[PDB]
């Protein structure tokens, strides 16, 4: 894909748009009582056997990017999202491609309280798309284990849809979770 | 990994033992009202960023391979499992390996009702290991989409722990969900 501004992407004609969101909350939990979780980051296994972020297509002639995302988040993540307001303030980036098809992808990042993310996971099973478009929700491991591979580097060898891996890596840098050198180390160990 | 009898494996001192289980249930659901789900098969995202089946290390001097499995299932999947039977009749295969620790793995396949699986997924959030060892449950796509890659072939390109991928393909044949040529077709399509 190619980087584009929101305003520029919204002036385009004959492009399909999609919105996807990273929902996250801080955690005081420690794996094996020693390895800090740091933060809960939500992704999903999709119907197509690839990992991704919740969200989907939006017809911007009908509804705003935010309204489209909202509807798609309720379908995929479930009832608990009616208490969540992902707004324009949560918008981060847009990327554009022309092949195979003209598509713009918008990426949102929204911090929640831990209890809020926990409620989302608990009610995700009740989503309209559970066991269909959505095959399950997963947390992203942020740590690297002692073997220097387990955790995030191994996670990054899974199968990701579209530019979702790049969006994840963007969030990690954006949220100041990992330094640039740390991101490169994680990608080296992964490959 | 190498195939080994259950009877032979327990008499092999110095080896560590682990037990893992495929819990599954039939389904009448259709993806996009078109592609039959056929069956719900449970796997998980692990703390280590790999996909696997629920279960884990079982001390053989402690109790039976069944008992060690049942406690891990409750630990990983939650309190719903206390009610789930589990028996030697659910045992399927054992694999032994030397490289990277001496390890015997036992594979279990148990068919449940769809409601039971649904209840399991719904209370998984309550499991001692949710958000720790277990990063979330997932269902396995059994179908292949029109592009001939999406669904099962794409799913098999994920990162699988140990021989869990081998184990899954065994189950797909074992439960007669795919023939051998069909399995060979998804593996090539996957690796392409
Ligand atoms: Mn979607
Ligand atoms: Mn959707
Ligand atoms: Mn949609
Ligand atoms: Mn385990
Ligand atoms: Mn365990
Ligand atoms: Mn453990
Ligand atoms: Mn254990």
């Amino acid at each position: 894909p190619r980087n584009i501004s929101r305003e520029e992407s919204l002036q385009l004609e004959g492009y399909k748009h999609a919105c996807h969101a990273l929902l996250h909350a801080p955690s005081q939990a420690k794996l094996f009582d020693r390895v800090p979780i740091r933060r809960v980051l939500l992704m999903m296994m999709r119907f197509d056997g690839r990992l991704g972020f919740p969200g989907g297509f939006v017809d911007t002639r009908d509804i705003s990017l935010e309204e489209g995302l909202k509807r798609e988040l309720e379908e995929e993540l479930g009832p608990a999202l009616a208490t969540v307001e992902v707004t324009e303030d949560d918008y981060r980036s847009s990327q554009v491609r022309e092949h195979p098809q003209k598509c713009v992808t918008h990426f949102y990042i929204k911090e929640l309280k831990l209890e809020e993310i926990e409620r989302i996971e608990a009610e995700a099973v009740n989503a309209k798309d559970h066991g269909l478009e959505v095959m399950g929700l997963i947390r992203v491991p942020l740590y690297t284990l002692r073997d220097r591979v387990g955790g995030l580097p191994a996670f990054l060898c899974n199968n990701f849809i579209g530019n979702s891996k790049s969006q994840l890596l963007y969030a990690l840098r954006s949220l100041k979770l990992l330094r640039e050198d740390q991101i490169q180390e994680v990608l080296k160990a992964s490959h």
